[PDB]
């Protein structure tokens, strides 16, 4: 390929810029041209396209967010929209596309290949909810953002404010909550992939309160419910003053950790390799500490799960 | 004096441990013993008191929280509680008490000295709402905790998600919201002191959406209302999708910044000087970048005010 | 005036971007245009100049370094260079210049002012060594970068290997060393502004070890000497294993703290006010926690000092 | 078992406390008592041992260092010391030992193992140089400490000072340098496990400035040489001003990252299970993202390697 393109879609994840940097440098290394597609598939249809030079990625490896931006584009989820995209790619001489984003962005990667445009998906999201990869780019950073908040909460325990609820992201995937909860030494972790009894939870608060536990910290994945609601119900049920933190989109931001930069760099480069190998409709990932790549359709067909042992471990440790 | 005591009261504040360290080390340097009182005034009344050795404060300067803990004590708001408190101090041969905390800790200090027991207040709280000091110990750390959140939100630029409400601590004082908002480049800051026109907030929003502004960040002091409420109001009224962060007690936690450890070290040491030089019923502070102390009652009689020019400036820099 | 300019000179300082943003926004608030001058005085001479739009500082408040870049320029020390600069300014319609930087950047502002061109200086450097201000923009951030290192070192103590020497920046000023050493609980601090005695030092270290002091941390301002050398000088004197950290230029990098962003915002805006009021040849600062401005020549005439009580306090607390 | 023990040996490593916490909590869940052995093997021989209550580990998961302390012990490398150790263990009714530390600590585990005392090794070090595991507890945290410095150096840019040398830890392993180098966007990485042509290095450096590279960063593992010496070679060969930063022991310090805390928790817990399962003379680890365990002596026979494709990757990306 003489020229490829790269875009980000699905909302920000720390390490997207590291991944863009890798795609650009890896391709330029092999003599390939790289074009930035701004604003995701929306910018693709709109022809918001511009060459990325070696220097254009020379100061971004440590930056959060994405220099290419992202934008939702339902228009691309249609035939006429995909056609506008294809047309814009051909007009710019772009022969293949690296798509960095969430599972949603993958669908578009697939369609493009079917119409003779090799596209490879790179997992950029904090959710860690993409099949065919143990870890998505940004998950590690989000975890550290979450434990930063948990650590600070540990300093604030008094006798009358001793119970804390922290709501983290994770609409369907409990990964953020589970890993954060374990690393944060949380007493209770509520996730969608595991059922919980609010009585067992309240019972656990009291047991801790009895043996003199300095603080009870409850981690709640957003997919399970509102931090505000859980906290209010707990206070209502126990008489214990309950304080609530809702991190929100903070979890998507900040400079990527070392693990995210490294993962981003490897997957990004791997994506370029696949295109040059003539492969397409593939997504990259890491599995058992090894770089893998799967057919998009096959990968998307699996169901994401969490490590139950780790969930169980977290209960033992508290 | 041969023996003094030290205690922490009110919410946790980053730098409390640095203040405790300073109290202990400054006293020991002058050949005075320091006894730790645990759990604030509740612990004082209960007699939860124990000598602090030089090594008990050797690894705390950089630690958040307070090794002495804090606990509510309504009883100490009565003659009975004050008497019990004094009984315990006397029983342990404690001749003066350094109290590190917020507004309500100072009331206890005033009452104590009105009862003939030497007591000095040190301003330990994040919300900068203590008389006789430009800055309380913990405020600067809290500010940095808030902008950490704001900075991360600036990395999340989705075209349809560019409106963010962040609820910070305040209640009565808008200092945290004001300083973190100015430092964080917030578009709008809602503080309890000033009036706000929701009409103005929305117009400023739209004005920024038109000009292509990538992030609209609104800081709301809890004293003004709930971030979630405002987020809903703003989305209902503009159709701009609005995301909300409520930081909560994260703002009280974490390792103190350099400024807070310095302030804490200087102020804790001064409180000791005041006790050893016969003074009492005073609180320490920093004003116009100078170490000061005041009669507690006199200081408590002044209303706290936010810097009005800084508020005005923040509005000039956003637009 | 209807058009001003702004540039950055001297080493990079965290908060420079916050200052730039404030200059642009404040000017724009009063209907005035701002043109950025890139690569410092060098860029001013070479005519590297471009208008700054409101969107060009819309995302920098939290960024370290400077989007206008900085560079050395000996030519601007000469009258030919200075003239070529005004030439370039008047070519672009710039009626006043804001200069954000260290000592050196102030000389150029003096000269431009001697040549009848309205210029105001803003103190941007980490070493706190700029007259007419208690604190320079960047100082607070550097202290926090230093204590982050000191904090990590505390985690690595081991009774046999427990003596650490950290060398910090500050060419001729011991502010960084003094504040960071007080904030980090250092046992000993070496700065140009106070005589030291390695014997008095060695004894400290031993008395500390005698009573089982967990760790011994020594902070050394680079203007006093090398840390690697004080390290070697300390081992063969006590037999104590000694580790040395030299931080170097990390102290200049990083996102500015809340205090630096606030200072930078207040000083930047004040610099614009001065120009628009026709009051060039000044520098701005904060003194006794109030905003101030001074004639540059007069300010530069003042010698730099530190708070001796604070140095004395750090000695008292490290027992 | 009714009662086991845990200690830490080798340098300090972030996550040791999370590991200690997990050993203690996991044991308690199974109704086993845990006794702390302070100061590693030195303390074991000396009988520096005390029961750890469930509350002794209640606030350490996020703390750097180790509450049990670490110490060197040549004595334990001898038959006599080993027996005194076992004697002290029996003396306290300790039936099994969890050893958290570096490969030095594993030797002692193997030895207590040849003596028929149940011991499980847990890999706690930053250099990632321990057999039977892809990652050691503390490695990830150290990487992030290194890139924090590299990131700040990026804010420090000029035409004059554009070349930076950073010396990082690792002992005999290049892992820290390779991973931090890749994560930090280093132009050149010098590690023990791969040959380097200094002229290629020099040539690559010039190649970069010719094309106006923002900053040139070079990472040097300490086991390859001295940062200061490389920086001199480079300034002398290019005339480019080269600033050296030697991070030193700061890399061992700080609060563990999420991954280190999770790793520590899992490996600590697994280590206890192995003792209760009547195993011993094993070390635990993570390989291919799965919990594993191996015979100590066997694992100790494997040579350390790094990912060479990763190394090549770093070369490709820094053009």
């Amino acid at each position: 390929m003489k020229r490829i393109g790269v875009l980000t879609s699905g909302g920000a994840s720390p390490g997207m810029n590291a991944a863009i940097r890798s795609v650009v440098r890896k391709a330029i290394y092999h003599g390939v041209e790289v074009y930035g597609v701004y604003h995701g598939y929306a910018g693709l249809i709109a022809g918001n396209i511009k060459k990325l030079e070696v220097g254009d990625v020379g100061d971004i490896i440590h930056r959060g967010g994405t220099i290419l931006y992202t934008a939702r584009c339902p228009e691309f989820k249609t035939e006429e929209g995909q056609k506008k995209g294809i047309e814009q790619l051909k007009k710019h001489g772009i022969e293949g596309l690296v798509v960095i984003g969430g599972d949603g962005s993958y669908q578009g990667a697939k369609k493009l290949t079917e119409h003779g445009f090799p596209c490879v998906g790179v997992p950029g999201t904090i959710d860690n909810d993409i099949p065919g990869t143990d870890f998505t780019i940004g998950f590690d950073t989000a975890l550290n953002t979450v434990i930063d908040a948990i650590d600070k909460i540990r300093d604030t325990a008094t006798s009358h404010e001793r119970t804390y609820v922290i709501e983290v992201m994770g609409r369907h995937a409990g990964d953020i909550a589970l890993w954060s909860g374990l690393a944060g030494g949380a007493e209770t972790i509520l996730i969608p992939e595991a059922d919980y009894d609010m009585n067992d939870v309240i019972a656990r608060l009291k047991r801790g309160h009895e043996r003199g536990k300095k603080h009870s910290i409850i981690i709640v994945a957003e997919g399970v419910g509102s931090g505000v609601d859980f906290g209010r119900q707990i206070q209502e049920a126990t008489g214990f003053e309950t304080r609530v933190t809702v991190l929100g989109h903070v979890q998507r931001g900040g400079s990527p950790t070392a693990f995210d930069r490294v993962l981003a760099s490897r997957l990004g480069a791997r994506a370029v390799e696949l295109l040059l190998e003539g492969k397409g409709g593939r997504c990259v990932g890491i599995q058992n500490n090894q770089l893998v790549d799967h057919d998009i359709a096959e990968a998307l067909a699996n169901k994401h799960t969490i490590d139950q042992r780790m969930y169980a471990l977290s209960k033992e440790l508290s």
